[PDB]
């Protein structure tokens, strides 16, 4: 009741659902709020895809720097990377940058693509032992947020879970899972966010999701606090059935409340 009772009071001022999960990978604490509970992944998935590819990069040498010739039919609004780069193209890696970084949507479906669309995505979570992701859709459409609908969600406790292995875990090799954090250590969209919530001189890791409905969006990050073990951590929203602030103040909560 104690530890619930600064969610549920964010929760009614801010008039929908939050869900957060977070992990002290030290001592092994949590903090939990609706953590099993399904949330929109909205362009959250794209971290995931980034380190889908990673997986693949264990498997097929040179993948990362091989280049994709794309055309202006795979340009999507809010591109602003694949868009530049329409004369060269870009490789893989460079892809995922942009799709981690930047969110670029066009990058992301075609990183989608090369792994077999949402159902390859969704089988590499399932090949971590993340039961609960599931990936249906490309952009735009994953972005409908429609309350009830299962399509294109995850719970916070499976994504930070997922994000754990990924990052500090056993489910990539030290240079895949190195090159995955450098890619959330560089991302841009999540400054109003978990970022918000750290002290100044820890480090963090995120990826951001906004989709089509006022009041659904969410981030997750890995945090690397001085003098200990880094935190994991996600907090996602669904509009009533503003989140920028709302997400930062719950993964306040989070920190402070973790042992
Ligand atoms: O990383 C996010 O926080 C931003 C990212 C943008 C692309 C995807 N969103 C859409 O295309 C609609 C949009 C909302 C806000 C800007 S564009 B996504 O779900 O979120
Ligand atoms: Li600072
Ligand atoms: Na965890
Ligand atoms: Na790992």
């Amino acid at each position: 009741n104690l530890v619930a009772e600064p969610f549920a009071k964010l929760e009614q001022d801010f008039g929908g659902s939050i869900g957060v999960y977070a992990m002290d990978t030290g001592s092994g604490a949590t903090v939990s709020y609706r953590a099993e509970e399904r949330f929109p992944l909205c362009s959250s998935f794209k971290g995931f895809l980034a380190a889908a590819v990673l997986a693949r990069s264990q498997q097929q040498a040179g993948l990362l720097d091989t280049p994709i010739r794309y055309g202006k039919n795979a340009l999507v609004p809010w591109s602003p990377i694949s868009e530049k780069y329409l004369t060269t193209g870009m490789t893989v890696a460079e892809l995922s940058a942009a799709a981690v970084q930047y969110s670029d949507n066009a990058a992301a479906n075609l990183l989608l693509k090369e792994l077999g669309g949402p159902a390859g995505l969704t089988a590499f979570m399932r090949s971590i032992g993340d039961t609960t992701f599931r990936l249906d859709r490309w952009e735009l459409e994953l972005n409908s947020a429609i309350p009830g609908d299962a399509r294109d969600t995850s719970s916070p406790r499976a994504v930070t879970e997922s994000l754990q292995k990924l990052t500090l875990g056993s489910a990539l090799a030290a240079p895949q899972r190195q090159q995955f954090v450098d890619w959330l250590k560089g991302n841009t969209t999540g400054n109003h966010r978990i970022r918000a919530a750290v002290p100044a001189d820890w480090a963090v890791g995120d990826k951001t999701g906004t989709c089509g409905v006022y009041g659904t969006a969410n981030d997750y990050a890995v945090v690397w606090p001085t003098g200990r073990a880094p935190i994991v951590l996600a907090v996602y929203t669904r509009a009533p059935n503003h989140s920028e602030a709302v997400i930062a103040a719950a993964a306040r909560l989070a920190l402070e409340g973790l042992g």
